[PDB]
């Protein structure tokens, strides 16, 4: 019985499929076939991600779970289990009540989610990233649409399908697939080179999304002209009401040369300080 500890095929992350109830579907977006559910064993609400026929290879789908088994942080969406073996595989995690950060910012009560709270959301995320950096992991998909919101303005980084444990300071992707131009660092766009610093650059973009309450980066700018603009030293302007110190932090994140970009440890301490000033 693989499900038994005595078994040689035992896996602590494998959970009894009949231990979960599939309620309302949450999909509608791009995360995939995401469902809301309940882990009866504890009547604990949970999020469930499913896999289909063609859609994606099983080795590709489980990649995200493999990554999530090695990271643990209050600001990183936590893995609760997986359902392999039979058809439709599942990936179960804690459930974030308010959905993705991007839509949250666009639908929120701006009087409640104010300057301090926005500041509190940036600090939490930089916290999760300081942990990933410290363990030499890269996320490669940092964006407001990939963060999740819980009660009390709790924010957690999600979507680890492209995350990787690095052996060095860099990771070179292959040449196939593409990457979100407006969130991707120059060296990643030009040479497909990723690193913690490329995550730092994306964090800067995420800050701008937060400061604008969900505006799309480089509004109105054609995607084919983004890179060359960035090469001519163009950078998004300071959002209305955005503190200059916070904006100066965005600019440091967008330094053309990776080594000129701050570390996530410096970024988090910088935000922790500003936030404590409350
Ligand atoms: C699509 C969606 N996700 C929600 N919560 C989530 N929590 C965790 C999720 C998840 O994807 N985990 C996960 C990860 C991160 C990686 C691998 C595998 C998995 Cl399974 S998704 C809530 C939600 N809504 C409730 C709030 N409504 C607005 C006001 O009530 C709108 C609808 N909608």
């Amino acid at each position: 019985g693989a499900m038994d500890p005595s078994s040689p095929n035992y896996d602590k992350w494998e959970m009894e499929r009949t231990d979960i109830t599939m309620k309302h579907k949450l999909g509608g977006g791009q995360y995939g076939e995401v469902y809301e559910g309940v882990w009866k064993k504890y009547s604990l609400t949970v999020a469930v991600k499913t896999l289909k026929e063609d859609t994606m290879e099983v080795e590709e789908f489980l990649k995200e779970a493999a990554v999530m088994k090695e990271i643990k942080h209050p600001n990183l969406v936590q893995l609760l289990g997986v359902c392999t073996r039979e058809p439709p595989f599942y990936i179960i995690t804690e459930f974030m009540t308010y959905g993705n950060l991007l839509d949250y910012l666009r639908e929120c009560n701006r009087q409640e989610v104010n300057a301090v709270v926005l500041l509190y959301m940036a600090t939490q995320i930089s916290s999760a990233m300081e942990y990933l950096e410290k363990k030499n992991f890269i996320h490669r998909d940092l964006a407001a649409r990939n963060c999740l919101v819980g009660e009390n303005h709790l924010v957690k980084v999600a979507d680890f399908g492209l995350s990787r444990l690095m052996t060095g300071d860099t990771y070179t992707a292959h040449a196939g697939a593409k990457f979100p131009i407006k969130w991707t660092a120059p060296e990643s766009l030009a040479y497909n080179k990723f690193s913690i610093k490329s995550d730092v650059w994306a964090f800067g973009v995420l800050l701008w999304e937060i400061a604008t309450y969900g505006m799309s980066p480089y509004p109105g700018i054609d995607l084919s002209q983004v890179y060359e603009l960035l090469e001519k030293d163009y950078r998004m302007e300071r959002p209305e009401g955005c503190p200059e110190k916070v904006y100066e932090l965005m600019r440091a994140c967008w330094q053309w040369n990776p080594s000129d970009r701050p570390s996530f440890a410096e970024i988090h301490q910088a935000f922790e300080t500003m936030f404590q000033e409350s």
